[PDB]
């Protein structure tokens, strides 16, 4: 789609409307949507789709309701199984812009309690359910019922104070959202809402939470190696 930011199209990718889908594993797909900033071009944002038996789980919306409805259409066409729930990884437009489409479809939505509290101030609609976390960052399991392979971890403040991450159990994939940047990145992206003091520790805590994940998925670059984690932390060390 030639985005100004985000990965470019490659052989594995499937174009569907204005979105791009890439299979990462037999049961995991990356969804990519684009926001056109006037005079600046398209910014890509990635999330995940995970099949868990007879149901589908989603991580992050697209930028908009319409794009998010297109994700649901793609799932309907290509997988033809119901979406059980969606997790959104913090209260910004690239991750929560499409909440209304999820709610219209009857899909149960989950976010960090802090994301839900921040959502009005960030121009977002809150998720219908709040996740809470232990002092070491692991989600309280009572707040994440029937999450299947999704293992939710709060690594500490970084890109935002509310950013969360998700490992996919039964695979070697973990999703760092906007916290993690790729191994070739020259910046940490938008630090406007960031905690620059704690960023490096939070990036490394994500790595330690999922020590055997070899494929690191993130919001604005193609999936990368664990060097994404180490490079992000090294960049954050200089903050
Ligand atoms: C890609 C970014 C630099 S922008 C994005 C986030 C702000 O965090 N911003 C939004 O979601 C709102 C937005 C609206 C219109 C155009 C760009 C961003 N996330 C940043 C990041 O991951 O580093
Ligand atoms: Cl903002
Ligand atoms: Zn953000
Ligand atoms: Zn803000
Ligand atoms: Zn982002």
């Amino acid at each position: 789609i030639r985005p100004t930011i985000g990965q470019q199209m490659e052989t594995g990718d499937q174009r569907f409307g204005d979105l791009v889908f890439r299979q990462l594993a037999p049961n995991v797909w990356q969804h990519t949507s684009y926001l056109d900033v006037p005079g600046f071009g398209a910014v890509a944002s990635n999330g995940l789709i995970v099949r868990d038996g007879g149901r589908v789980l989603v991580v992050d919306t697209a930028w908009t309701d319409d794009q998010t409805a297109q994700i649901l259409n793609w799932i309907k066409q290509e997988i033809n199984l119901p979406v059980a729930l969606a997790v959104v990884t913090h209260a910004h437009q690239d991750k929560m812009g499409g909440m209304d489409a999820l709610h219209a479809a009857g899909i149960a939505t989950y976010a960090n309690a802090l994301s839900n509290q921040l959502a009005p101030q960030e121009g977002m609609v809150a998720a219908q359910h709040s996740l809470t976390f232990a002092a070491n960052g692991w989600v309280e399991p009572a707040t994440a019922p029937n999450f299947g392979p999704l293992k939710v971890f709060y690594p500490g403040p970084g890109h935002t104070s509310d950013n969360i991450t998700v490992g996919i159990d039964g695979t070697d994939i973990a999703f760092g959202g906007c916290l993690i940047k790729d191994s070739k990145a020259k910046s940490l992206g938008n630090l406007g809402d960031a905690d620059t003091e704690h960023y490096a520790a939070s990036a490394r805590a994500f790595g330690a939470a999922f020590p055997k994940a070899s494929m690191i998925v993130m919001s604005h670059s193609a999936p990368d190696s664990r060097a994404a984690i180490t490079h992000t932390a090294r960049m954050a060390d200089k903050l």
